[PDB]
């Protein structure tokens, strides 16, 4: 009366949620990664009530108590024009009525891997997984150490949560198709927290973050600005949608130019106010991300039902939306849910049960978001101002927030079982009606 064994590959977020909802649920986790992934790398990540939803169930709210400090507070966004003024107010208050997150990425990450080491995760750092392989009884990769020493480890199925340049991916879907460039990039950083304080200039930032989190939004022709606070004013953090046309590559540690950002909004008479906050960004922490759109995989599960992309490795959405970590752990938690109602005997049912799930559901709002960067709702401000128009409601949207994926898992289990066994299309209720046709998606 053994355990499932399951072998996953990259802890980054979806990994992390991957492992710590397949161990409590009670089966046994080996995890392995590249890297270290307690450096401290990147600005912040947003995890909307879908997933927060899943994250107040680890360790009987143990990992929400960690996350405390990090609620949004935030009651409205600020939607301003090109000189400061204040256009209009975007109610958060149904956005807000459970819990959300906003915080560094890098301690999201810790409180994860902290929780995940503490139930029995078994975590192998500084292991680079490949050559993945797999039958009808079982799988395996070879795990590859920094002295050249290969590894084999075997499980039940493997979790290929190895982000957007996942190599795993070859193992299902042979040939690569390319993401298309939007024509747009995102500059982006975390503000030091600490030069910004005794800064006068920018003492205006702070104004309220005590008690109501800052989320400002500016529309300047050419950029969009928005400027957030968490944790009580602890951490800024700020973004900037902006053409950008070059070849650049879509990773998160190559230096960018501050000047860019500077010569972009000097010009507008918010500028100066805007740099007086941004110019306490670290000189080696300016991001310039290209947002490229990714098109929907066929499928997710490999020939005998062993190996299953997840996270970015299944569903990359650019970071401006703002679902693309939430999208991750609900991945993880339709996972495991699907492999306890399955059982050791039929894991092949359960990973494809999981996809078949949040396959339609992670597409649409993959495509959608192409919408929001390649194209938007950007219009010529010397004409217009902005309002909620302007403002991408994908995490407005409340069919994507208020979505309880464990639930529907529960309840929809039996019935999707049968649509895999029978060879017919199952149709979830987990999107709109209307949205799955509209945006062409294709049922696995
Ligand atoms: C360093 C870094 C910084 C980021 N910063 C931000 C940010 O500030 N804001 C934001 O919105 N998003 C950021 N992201 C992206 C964000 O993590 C994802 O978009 C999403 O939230 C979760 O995706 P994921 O867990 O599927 O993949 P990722 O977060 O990309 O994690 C993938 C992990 O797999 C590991 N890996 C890859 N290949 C292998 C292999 N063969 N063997 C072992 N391990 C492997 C990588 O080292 C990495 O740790 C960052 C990603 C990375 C990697
Ligand atoms: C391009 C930029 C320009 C301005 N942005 C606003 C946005 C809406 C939004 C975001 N995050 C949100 C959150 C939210 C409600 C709405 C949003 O609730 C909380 C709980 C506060 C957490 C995150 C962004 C990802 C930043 C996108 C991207 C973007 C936009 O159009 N719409």
């Amino acid at each position: 009366g053994e355990e499932v064994q399951v072998i996953i590959v990259g802890l980054g977020i979806v990994g992390l949620a991957a492992a710590i909802e397949c161990r409590e649920k009670g089966h046994s986790v080996h995890a392995f990664e590249k890297s270290n992934i307690l450096k401290s790398i990147g600005d912040c990540i947003g995890l909307q009530s879908n997933a927060t939803r899943i994250i107040k169930r680890w360790g009987d709210g143990a990992v929400h108590e960690a996350l405390r400090p990090w609620i949004v507070s935030s009651k409205e966004i600020r939607i301003h024009n090109s000189s400061g003024r204040l256009i209009i107010r975007q109610d958060l208050s149904e956005v807000c009525e459970q819990p959300n997150y906003l915080l560094p990425r890098s301690e999201l990450i810790r409180v994860m891997y902290e929780h995940a080491l503490k139930i029995g995760v078994e975590i192998s750092l500084g292991v680079e997984v490949c050559e993945p392989s797999e039958d009808e009884e079982g799988a395996s990769v070879v795990a590859l150490t920094r002295d050249g020493e290969r590894q084999i480890v075997r499980g039940d199925f493997i979790i290929c949560s190895d982000g957007v340049h996942s190599k795993m991916r070859k193992a299902i879907m042979p040939q690569p198709v390319e993401p298309r460039p939007s024509g747009y990039a995102a500059f982006r950083a975390l503000v030091d927290t600490e030069t910004l304080k005794g800064d006068p200039e920018a003492s205006w930032v702070f104004e309220g973050v005590e008690e109501n989190d800052r989320f400002d939004v500016f529309f300047l022709s050419g950029a969009q600005i928005a400027l957030q606070s968490c944790n009580k004013g602890k951490v800024f953090s700020w973004f900037c949608i902006h053409q950008d046309t070059r070849n650049l590559l879509d990773v998160w540690t190559s230096p960018a130019d501050p000047n860019e950002m500077l010569d972009l909004i000097k010009v507008w008479p918010i500028g100066q106010r805007l740099w007086s906050v941004i110019r306490h960004t670290q000189p080696q922490k300016f991001i310039n991300y290209p947002l490229l759109n990714h098109k929907p995989l066929d499928h997710w599960v490999s020939s005998h039902g062993r190996l299953i992309l997840i996270g970015d490795a299944a569903h990359p959405l650019s970071p401006a939306a703002g679902q693309g970590a939430s999208q991750g752990i609900e991945d993880a938690n339709v996972l495991a849910t699907s492999l306890s109602l399955a059982g050791r005997q039929r894991v092949s049912l359960a990973l494809h049960v999981a996809e078949r799930i949040r396959y339609a559901r992670a597409s649409a709002v993959q495509l959608i978001s192409h919408r929001v960067n390649e194209g938007w709702r950007n219009q010529d401000w010397d004409a217009y101002e902005p309002n909620e128009q302007n403002i991408a409601s994908l995490p407005l949207e409340t069919w994507i927030y208020g979505h309880d994926s464990q639930a529907y898992t529960e309840q929809e289990f039996e019935m999707v079982v049968r649509a895999v066994q029978e060879g017919e299309e199952y149709h979830a209720t987990n999107l709109p009606d209307k949205l799955r046709v509209q945006l062409g998606i294709r049922n696995v």
